[PDB]
């Protein structure tokens, strides 16, 4: 669920997830999609697009089972198809988030999403 993702974000980024990425760019956090602003927003772009490949669940409400191993995210204990995927979706968006931390814009942290150009289809 979305609380798990928020934790997941913090554990690889060290920043409070909703505080820093809840309104970042045009695809991070609540709201729709847009043409991404930077690599930080674009990995939120990838997250929302793997989130549409979910089938039988509510990712923002349904929790899953996962653990935080030797600084490595292991969702890999047996999970139902969706709950496996969203959590892998969350881990992938948690992992890339650490990969573009040097790019993070402090001005994009709360971004006016309506003004962003509409994203294509994933």
């Amino acid at each position: 669920s979305l609380v798990q993702l928020w934790k997941m974000i913090f554990q690889e980024t060290g920043k409070e997830a909703a505080k820093n990425y809840g309104l970042y760019g045009c695809n991070c956090g609540v709201g729709r999609r847009g043409k991404p602003k930077d690599a930080t927003d674009s990995c939120c772009y990838v997250h929302k697009c793997c989130y549409k490949k979910v089938t039988g669940c509510n990712p923002k409400m349904d929790s899953y089972s996962y653990s935080w191993k030797n600084k490595a995210i292991v969702c890999g204990e047996k999970n139902p198809p969706c709950l496996k995927q969203v959590c892998e979706c969350d881990k992938a968006v948690a992992i890339c988030l650490r990969e573009n931390l040097g790019t993070y814009n402090k001005k994009y942290t709360i971004y006016p999403k309506p003004f962003c150009k509409k994203a294509d289809t994933c």
